[PDB]
């Protein structure tokens, strides 16, 4: 469907971006931070298509207890004005707080699939010790995509964590990688999400029965995967950071989701 009449500031072509950071990766795929991204045009883009973003979290155990800083929070930067499905993965269905969620926002509990595919049509995976302080929206939505781990984004791949033993599937040598992705932020439409959850799973497998176990577990596996599966957006740490850990840089103009203390 065809874009109304917007008035905004008009691209210049020979004026960057961003003159500090890195805004696109070798493969095209941009990399997302703040001043790359005109918010209304990416709005009315995806809300043409009425667009649905499931958001996934698994609270086991004591980790109930963030879920609704968690929630409260995500109400307030998430998506905002787009449909949101939240699903909560919990073995205390009856721990889950009550938040109040704005319209056409709702949560699921599922006590510890091809609903995903009839139900959303892209998936966000993360970490519920976490809570949102700024705008996370529809600029991050893409086929697939990683987060940048706020550790290693200006390190050199040989200093990344990658797994370095042969034996393991999740095997990366030091001449290899891009980035260094965190397990605590990515997604993408439901088929590329649930192909990458596949792929890692029957890897964790076959490690498994080598009695191998990846450096960092599932993250090794994921930045396996984005190695050989080029995400098609790439986030920056102002989507993955921790204010207390390591301050507020300047390269970064907005700090959107972080760790709780
Ligand atoms: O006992 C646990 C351990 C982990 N988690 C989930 O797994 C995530 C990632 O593990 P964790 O946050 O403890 O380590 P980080 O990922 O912070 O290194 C947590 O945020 C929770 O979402 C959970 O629900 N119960
Ligand atoms: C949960 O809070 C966050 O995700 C915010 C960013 C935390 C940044 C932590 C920086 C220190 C290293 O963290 C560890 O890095 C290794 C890989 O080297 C793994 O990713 C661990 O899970 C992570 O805790
Ligand atoms: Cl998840
Ligand atoms: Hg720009
Ligand atoms: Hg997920
Ligand atoms: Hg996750
Ligand atoms: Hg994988
Ligand atoms: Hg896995
Ligand atoms: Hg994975
Ligand atoms: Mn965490």
């Amino acid at each position: 469907v065809s874009l109304p009449r917007m008035v905004y500031p008009q691209p210049k072509v020979l004026t960057p971006c961003r003159k500090d950071v890195l805004v696109v990766t070798p493969w095209l795929a941009p990399i997302v931070w703040e001043g790359t991204f005109n918010i209304d045009i990416l709005n009315e883009q995806f809300r043409l298509q009425n667009t649905t973003i499931g958001l996934t979290v698994f609270a086991i155990k004591k980790y109930v207890a963030f879920l609704k800083l968690f929630l409260e929070t995500a109400e307030k930067h998430f998506m905002v004005g787009h449909r949101v499905h939240y699903y909560v993965f919990t073995d205390q269905p009856a721990a889950v707080p009550r938040v109040t969620l704005g319209t056409g926002r709702q949560l699921s509990v599922l006590e510890v699939e091809r609903r995903f595919l009839s139900e959303v049509d892209y998936l966000v995976c993360v970490d519920v010790d976490m809570e949102f302080r700024d705008h996370v929206g529809v600029e991050i939505l893409t086929p697939l995509f990683g987060t940048l781990h706020p550790s290693f984004y200006g390190s050199s791949r040989e200093a990344f964590t990658y797994e370095r033993r042969p034996q393991s599937q999740a095997y990366i040598p030091k001449d290899e990688g891009d980035f260094y992705y965190m397990g605590a932020f990515f997604g993408g439409s439901v088929q590329e999400v649930q192909r990458l959850t596949r792929a890692c799973h029957q890897a964790m497998m076959v490690d498994q029965a080598n009695g191998i176990e990846a450096v960092w577990h599932d993250e090794s596996h994921l930045n396996k995967y984005l190695l050989r599966h080029k995400p098609t957006k790439v986030l920056s740490p102002e989507y993955l950071w921790d204010q207390q850990l390591l301050g507020w840089p300047a390269v970064l103009r907005k700090l959107r989701f972080t760790a709780v203390p």
